[PDB]
């Protein structure tokens, strides 16, 4: 992922203008190769019409172009990567949205599995530990990156999010299907053995664990969905065509001819089509924007940070369900204990966003007429 | 399922002209059979202008589609289809989400049905197979390739999904709709008895099982109402007149003319309508996408694996509830049990991602001055 | 509602035309009436341009046509019934989801309202009647389908969902507003005193009543709310006026004039507007689309069957309460009991399904090399 | 509100055709002043043209006319104008579906707030009136219609949704933020009490509450949020720069210049822009559609009702909790209670609706073959 | 947040007109500086063609402008920026969404954890000082006001919403992640404290602040998210070259030629480019509406009032769990006790909103024949 919200914070005199400076995760690093593509085969059909062609020859090839040029139609095209490219982006939006994240769980798990001693400990660490095998599971399914990390079942043991015992249970259990969901089974089975021997005290406490377990469990099951179910690949096709035949116009109906010639819009030769390379850059770079965003598990630069997030989700549960288990600071008065109302003060540098009048609701400053006030 | 994940995974030089090579689930498959009989009916004007019309049919020919040239609008064509074919895709995509799975189902049934005797295992066993049974007769009605596999009931009691008592009992049940409901009656009211018994030890455990229920039961009716309430056929029809219109307008504006008559935009003759043909690949394309994906329940490469999605619930379903019932490993210290931290290592093809800064926020490299950083 | 699924179901020659020859819930039912009086308008103007106007009349006809012609402008038009058109569909889709549907409640009153005796299905089919009496309370003040049925309160009790006692609890009820929620608070008493005698066997099943019984007078709600809050009529208004000035702009603008006037682009006359005829068929029936789906619970070919789902509601909850209360066949070892797998078999028609690998995610062919995997 | 559902019930000849003659909430209502803004100055620039201008002033006008005329370009405008409204109707209807509505609330306390006696009856009217307190002090934060019916707190108090001790308190409370949620808490202190007395007979009941008050309360804060948060201004002041820019470029452009100057585009003088009139009356509707739906709280004719839901909520309410508390007729059997089936008659005008095959699912006509159906 | 509300509360000629004057949050404020710097360009190239260049310069140079305006393309450039900026509009609605605001753990800890003691006053002020710190330290590292409000923890202790105590064991917590969430776990350990001594009272009142404190919980992990994961850095540079290119073109092709040259199109010289302008205003404004939405959490006029917020979530939810516990004013009979309906007064000014009928549903003026609603 490339963040980018820190240079956008505040309003800045160009706005975007300074993040076309940038390089990772940017249009020029995904789109240079095919630019020079482009101009590579532009610049030898110029070069064929300047310096072989015969004069009929040339005449024929000004007939193409201006025929070529009527069908560089960049309205319909515009229309198809409108509505692909944002059916794109709002679906990788989503798949982000399905990544599985512990902390829901582990503050359950922290308020509801109870025992400071090795066994509640155990029981704590080993729901927790499930729920992250189920992550990494379906994680190495999907993601290319955490694949490259995780490539056999090995490598999840010797990480230590499968025991060699979990490991042997897993591995004879005769399915021809993914087994992300393993230890969701795991985990519910856990759970029920912890109201039995009391760790959870109370029945609507496993009823949430198990509903936390749930909402968890179908994230993965959402993640193995957008791995599986792709973007339809005929829509795919057909808006690259779309964008691949405007090009094939482009680089044909652009071509500068003979002013000599005193053609309609032929007129002046620049030798470089820098409109229609500003053009190309445009519109590939918009189909590029669905091109990354279509598989976003992988290694790229602004895929999401898949690894990245294995590691924090593993360590930030270990520690909320095991260092931080009924480990609270003593109750203590707080600082606005004997005061009606609180406010924390302001630094120098914030204190301006004080005196703005505290919005109360729209309707607070009408001044209604008093007759017009009196009740029926 | 046409899945190509994989070949979208990271940035490639080209980014989906790759796809463009795709034959199963391709717009080339779909939409070969109507380029070719589109081609013919402009080749035989073609023949006919150049062949068979004297001289005045000529002049008139001519007339004709310098006339049906103006009214190739691509615009509104391509606004149609925008919207229609978008709003078909997110109904797609909603309609895959309603398939019922029972995974959460499974969850629940292993965490709360208990007894490894005999009779538990019937209980687990039971429920989960009702569950599937509901999805099997509810696929049957609204799925081509899950109804050639079970034609009648009959069928899906060989199966195994539905015992013989069991459809001795479904058949007396005197209803003119359809029944794939029934199922889900049977699970509350085994899941109610299971309780009574103590199998279900608690009464949330029991609200858990029926929640869950109405979720499964909830799909199950969604993917009816999908089946029954098409796309509105006035909507369909309209984009289709839209886009046949089109076709017509550029089987006649489309045709090559002498260019020895002069006239404009008419100089050229490639006997050919490459930029054309293309066109209506584009367009026809784009509206093939809503035809594969307005009923996903067929036969076809890119329809849903609905039989799959049955073999596949319905063994994990048995595996999850019946092997995996209460057959926990030891617990055990996991690896990072004495490590204040935690974190798994990384594979050499993958250590890269690491050193990569840890993203703790936007704001947290500001680096305000002291002064300002004072409290009023 | 027209049902067309089964004719999409997989790939066909032509795709949508097929569709086009479908009368029932098509445009041309729709539609004729309105383009035969557009046709008849412009040929009464050609009439008179052909047959009575003086040549100076003509050639200021001419003038007309040709000026008027510049504001037939498809493009905005397409814009703005793009947007109104969805933005309709999408209410339409929402408003057929808001049906209140007794299944939920069905599944819940059969597992926890208890007793075979005589007061046990008195609570049970009593509860359900309850739901199936709003249902019909609001869909009598929504639908002038479901109103004609039920023209007054007397063919509800006539018809069952009501007794007679409870109309007159009903009416005495001093209330100026829509009725409809009393059955559901009906609902609530009633429940909460299958609760205190005991026939609900505990609080969480009580909870589990309410919650559902509140998920249908939702429903009912929503459906008074999509019934009283129209689409804007402004909105309706500003897409009417903008498509009928393109109707009155092109039935002035498409005359053809004569070519010995030797005016630019009317050189030809076919006497008969087709492309504009075809053009007035997509456009007003692409409105039509809207006007279809602005108020579907009437008693149109494509509006919801409203009356149907009554009928279906009622008897499916009245079977699942009490026909199908506490009536399970035994449970009896399934089909795969022995077996550590489960599959079943597939029809000589559907067997091809199979020899699909089966997926287990995109990234299980990237085989790494070996130094690549080892662990840091 | 403006509603006209029963008008689009059934489809009519013309369809919204007939519409366009209605005054309230109307078009013509909301943009007659500024039609007549526009055409006054159209029509002052024309005036000057013909009657005041010198030859050389007008050959000047001409130019600027002409010059004008390229830059009243309607795409954009159209693009920009159905994003932005869109989204408006969105926010809308969503704010539309965020009033806080008591039904829910007033099942589950006729449900399980218990007794006949004055106590009770005193413990549900006031949960239900802590309830509509709430809606009455959030509404009249942000609507002029509810502001100007309650303007001041005492107000409130002599209407009897707040007692005198109560308004003491809520006086007494030393908070500069909007009090609207102060009575939420009061339900939430009252319900505790409720079961503490054991009025509310379990936990779960008293849990069913809270988790409906909190929805209740969502919506209210959800109410203030749109208050709060308005479209971003800039959106909105760019939108209408947008339109009134093509205004101007309309208004000069679309001057009829002297024919015997003989410009292209300029050969009939009609003295009145009929066509730019129709786009104006387009757009700025479009627009206006966006200004009315912005804040729809206020009293204009299509503003929502907010005075009438709050006098139908209370009414509602107050009757569900406090009159329809515990006075069930006797359970007696139904009409259908010895039918196996179930279907209420019809009335000879929807008898029609009969005969309609019944829908059982898309795959029941598919009529598969003999060998074809038998199991591998 | 620039409010806006009651400017648009009821329907005023003019309509958004009255909107374009104001300052605060207007397009004219972001907009100024980069409206001078296209007009000192381009006025800087008129002034080079007007008085510097030679006579074949100019020639050239009028070459160029007339090549360069073909490139001005609108179209497409609307297409991108109307899909991108809804697309970053609805993710900025969506972040506001997520900020986490204590009202219903608020309600739920009034409701259930009890006692007048000091002891049980320190419960629920530290659950909900619990809640609001999660909030401070996620506002912190994702708004750069709050930071400048909270530069570092010390701040956060100074402030009280941490005291001494607690930030010895938030340092000491070994983590590199940020720590967010630690509060949150602090939150269901003094939970599960509170039932453990009996301050709650019953297992489903955990639950229910449980679930709470995951739905605040869950707020605070999206702002992360939203902060974390930006617009694919891709599409925002894709649309602003988009945007600029265009803007290049037109500050090429929109000079003022000689119209002693007599080109088409270029017969008047303005000498300011009055339209291109406000072109540039209108398309770089909208642009700018993604600028500013893009991150809402700066010190800008329009961006969200994070420390408004803060300020009041803390003192509201003190005031409601300290001040409001168990405080209700006595049970006593409302005004409309003995009335068997119930209607709160109109004003003077609001009684005309009377009168109106009172909406029943779109079916109840239909008046059906008798012969016709008799039932078969
Ligand atoms: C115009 C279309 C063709 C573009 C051709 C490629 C662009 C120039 C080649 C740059 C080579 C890689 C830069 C690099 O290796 O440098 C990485 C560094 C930090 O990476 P970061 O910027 O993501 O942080 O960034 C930098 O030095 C800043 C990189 C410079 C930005 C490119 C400007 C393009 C012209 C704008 C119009
Ligand atoms: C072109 C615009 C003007 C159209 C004018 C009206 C169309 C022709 C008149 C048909 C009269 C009613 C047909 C009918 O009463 O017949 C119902 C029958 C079953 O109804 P169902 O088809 O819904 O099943 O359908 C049928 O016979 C099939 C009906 C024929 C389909 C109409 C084809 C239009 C031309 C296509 C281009
Ligand atoms: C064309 C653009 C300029 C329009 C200028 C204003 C339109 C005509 C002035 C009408 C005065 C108010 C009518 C009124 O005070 O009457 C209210 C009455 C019931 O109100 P309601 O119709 O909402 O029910 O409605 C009626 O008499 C029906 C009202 C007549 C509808 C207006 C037709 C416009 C032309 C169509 C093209
Ligand atoms: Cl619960």
């Amino acid at each position: 992922t490339v963040t980018y919200t820190a240079r956008v914070a505040n309003a800045r005199f160009g706005g975007f203008s300074q993040l076309l400076l940038l390089w990772r995760g940017s249009i020029y690093k995904l789109l240079w190769r095919e630019l020079l593509c482009f101009l590579g085969f532009y610049m030898a059909l110029s070069a064929a019409y300047r310096f072989v062609l015969t004069e009929g020859q040339k005449r024929y090839f000004e007939k193409l172009v201006i025929y070529c040029d009527q069908y560089a139609s960049l309205i319909p095209v515009s229309f198809v990567l409108g509505f692909y490219v944002t059916l794109v982006v709002n679906r990788w939006w989503s798949q982000y949205l399905c990544m599985p994240l512990p902390d829901a769980l582990m503050c359950v798990v922290a308020g509801t599995v109870h025992g400071r001693d090795d066994r509640g400990r155990l029981y704590r660490r080993t729901l927790m530990r499930y729920a992250g095998l189920s992550a990494v599971l379906i994680l190495r399914s999907v993601s290319t990156a955490v694949f490259k990390r995780f490539p056999t079942i090995d490598h999840v043991v010797e990480a230590g999010f499968m025991t060699r015992e979990e490991r042997k249970k897993f591995e004879n259990l005769n399915s021809s299907y993914n087994k992300y969901w393993v230890p969701c089974v795991w985990f519910s089975n856990l759970a029920a053995q912890a109201r039995r021997e009391g760790r959870i005290r109370d029945n609507s406490a496993l009823k949430l664990l198990l509903e936390e377990l749930n909402v968890f469990r179908g994230k993965c099951g959402m993640l193995f969905h957008y791995d599986w179910i792709s973007v339809p690949l005929v829509y795919t096709q057909v808006v690259t065509i779309a964008l691949y035949s405007y090009f094939l116009a482009c680089l044909i109906g652009r071509q500068f001819l003979d002013p000599a010639q005193g053609y309609k819009d032929h007129d002046l030769d620049l030798c470089v089509p820098i409109f229609t390379l500003l053009q190309f850059f445009f519109y590939a770079g918009w189909l590029k924007v669905a091109e990354q965003l279509i598989n976003p598990f992988g290694e790229d630069d602004d895929d999401f940070e898949t690894n990245f997030l294995i590691d924090r989700n593993f360590q930030v549960s270990m520690l909320a369900v095991d260092e931080m288990y009924d480990d609270l600071a003593v109750l203590e008065k707080d600082l606005y204990w004997d005061a009606a109302e609180a406010r924390a003060p302001y630094t120098a540098a914030t204190v301006f966003q004080l005196r703005q009048p505290s919005f109360q609701g729209s309707t607070f400053d009408i001044t209604l007429a008093k007759e017009d006030m009196q009740f029926q």
